[PDB]
């Protein structure tokens, strides 16, 4: 049986692919996840169709705590697998499962190079500078549920002035961040995708966290074993490295 | 019911309290997978009886396909939770359930400070320094199972001349190194110990993979998600990286 695999486009694990005439299927997108997809789909054996979240959305619950996006999807079981840099989150884990992260990153911070800022704690102290993240991302629920001081001084500032602080999406933050006097907190990996290709950008301090994507699937999948060995098997023999160095 | 946990004694995971009288009990022992475990069973609402694996192994199999050492206690249900710096690995996820990491790491390499090497790979194209693993763990696995070219060059002289160049334990390594003209293939979270201890020391080059440490537990585990879930939310406060300090952190270099 094919499965069916709900992802959302994002640089550089889902894109959609170049082409002069329209493209079909999965042939319209490229990727890091699509090359993990087809590694775990040699080594397990089984069909996809790759199917875009119709929300748009990663997931995350409202206020009467229903879920939506890739999260809800699985939670339904309208698709089997969720492929995409879906962060393994204490929340999210105890809705649907995860496999054994396939990459492993941190929150940490971009801003602009040349400034004598250097970590989270230069920020808290003051105000010159702005800063923020994506809103409703796992990075702001980070901040928002923290009880460390720095965090949850930044917290304070971030959601103030009715969160004009935060983005909507990564690419309204790098904008900010390459216009304005704004640092974005991000995970580590989108970071270094985007120092590499603005000379202009760089990583503040290190990783204020550790955390890890992972292949999503409902609550009592069968394939949540099975991928994760197979994620192992691919870590081991350096296919992943490889993959990142191919997309980074 | 009183979970039984299978440990081995690995500084600063697992080691015995100093105490003028006989210890007793999980009184034993401390550490930060002590500490790990008293901040689960708040989390989760059990108690739990350390116990020593009995033949100090982590656990490997040998050719017949036997496991031994934890991985085998949790195989034969003799024990409930495995808690150590159990690597996370392709061949041992099969036959037992793993949490999600509760620290991540890697493989490095721990040599002595002011010298010309840098890299893996310089290590690979020579063979005055000699290098190599724990003999049987994790670590040697990734080497004896690799098709990377370099990697490939790095297992002929390492398994070469009757594994020689291959140490029994940890510590029988870190002597190796310090006085011999040897380096370490070891996970990153131990050298960061030793080189915080050793200011002769120091780790070559960073990380050549990405692997993580779980607590183990039996295929079919009822607690593998409920522990997963309680370390994603120490991790998410801040405890993992508290722990990690405390137990770390050295007296300056
Ligand atoms: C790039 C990104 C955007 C998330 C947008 C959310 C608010 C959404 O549209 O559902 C994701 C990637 N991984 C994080 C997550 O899974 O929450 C989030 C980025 C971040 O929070 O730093
Ligand atoms: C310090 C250590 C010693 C393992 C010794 C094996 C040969 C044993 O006696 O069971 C462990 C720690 N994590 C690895 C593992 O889980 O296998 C191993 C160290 C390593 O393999 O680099």
């Amino acid at each position: 049986r094919t499965l069916i695999v709900t992802t959302i486009l994002e640089e550089p694990y889902v894109m959609y692919r170049k082409s002069d005439k329209p493209l079909y299927g999965n042939d319209r997108f490229e990727g890091y996840c699509l090359d993990l997809l087809k590694e775990l789909s040699n080594i397990l054996g089984f069909l996809y169709d790759v199917k875009l979240v119709p929300d748009g959305k990663y997931g995350a619950q409202n206020d009467k705590g229903e879920w939506n996006g890739m999260v809800k999807e699985l939670i339904d079981h309208r698709a089997d697998l969720a492929v995409a840099p879906l962060t393994i989150t204490y929340v999210r884990e105890k809705v649907i499962d995860f496999s054994k992260p396939f990459m492993t990153l941190g929150i940490s911070i971009l801003y602009r190079k040349g400034t004598p800022i250097d970590s989270a704690d230069d920020l808290a102290k003051q105000t010159k500078i702005e800063y923020g993240a994506v809103r409703d991302g796992s990075t702001m629920t980070f901040f928002k549920k923290s009880k460390i001081s720095t965090y949850e001084k930044m917290w304070a500032f971030m959601s103030s002035r009715q969160q004009s602080a935060l983005v909507k999406n990564s690419d309204e933050g790098i904008q900010r961040v390459l216009t304005t006097d704004y640092a974005l907190l991000m995970e580590s990996t989108s970071i270094e995708y985007v120092t590499q290709r603005n000379c202009n950008l760089t990583q503040i301090g290190g990783l204020i966290d550790s955390k890890g994507y992972g292949v999503g699937t409902p609550i009592g999948s069968p394939y949540r074993d099975k991928i994760t060995i197979a994620i192992l098997q691919l870590q081991e023999e350096g296919k992943l490295h490889m993959m990142k160095e191919k997309w980074w």
